[PDB]
């Protein structure tokens, strides 16, 4: 493509055997920052970052820390992903996703693959907008 | 007031419980509780009323539900996350000195004990801790 390629580390990366969902508060971040930040929440929480994630198709940076998932970019970047307050990272999305579309969810962005594997994210009726993601080995991982 | 919960004391938890907050209107709170249980596969662990705030709250696995009139939602709505962790007290300090406003509390709760936090990059997180109250 004519973006560089995505870069992606993490200390685990299948979600397929974990049955209880981990959950993630979202964190935005302006430009330049992110580095910092994940010095933040680590001394914040005493846990060290277990994913770093550059996005550069999507302008996005991405760390996993602690409770926090980190999302830095623009305004303009962050825009389409802003609203969501929180994602699940869960063994497999699909039977959220269709028990979702059963209760009348509206479905925002997804189900795609993504270069940690493959998430969605949902407008719950209750106006709760969620990320669900889960995680699948990439080549070469 | 009613205070109902699987577990009542967070002193010994390796690492913090998540929550994402889920907002709610006055007469809702009942439907909401199917709602995520349904969705996640999992029966709620906590239900209790907190007269002096006028909100009733659940904890439905990985969501944390408020329900409450506009007036009594409204310092509390810019929360996105709640992390329930052994003691907030280090957490207070170690943000008090990264320049985090503490912008609730620290305060009791029917559950133990609390604060709610602006942290520098603008995110707004809450912190609780459990406690048994005395008849559990």
């Amino acid at each position: 493509g004519h973006m560089s390629q995505p870069f992606l580390w993490r200390r685990v990366n299948d979600s397929s055997g974990f049955a209880e969902p981990r959950v993630f508060i979202r964190v935005y971040l302006e430009p330049g920052s992110i580095d910092a930040a994940i010095a933040f929440y680590e001394d914040l929480q005493g846990v060290a970052h277990d994913m770093r994630f550059d996005f550069p198709e999507k302008r996005l940076t991405l760390a996993a820390v602690g409770a926090f998932l980190l999302l830095e970019g623009s305004d303009e970047a962050l825009a389409p992903f802003r609203s969501t307050t929180g994602t699940l990272l869960v063994d497999d999305i699909e039977p959220y996703h269709r028990r979702l579309l059963a209760a009348g969810a509206q479905i925002i962005f997804g189900p795609a693959r993504a270069p940690t594997g493959a998430c969605f994210n949902a407008l719950l009726p209750d106006g709760t907008v969620v990320e669900f993601v889960h995680h699948r080995p990439q080549p070469g991982e």
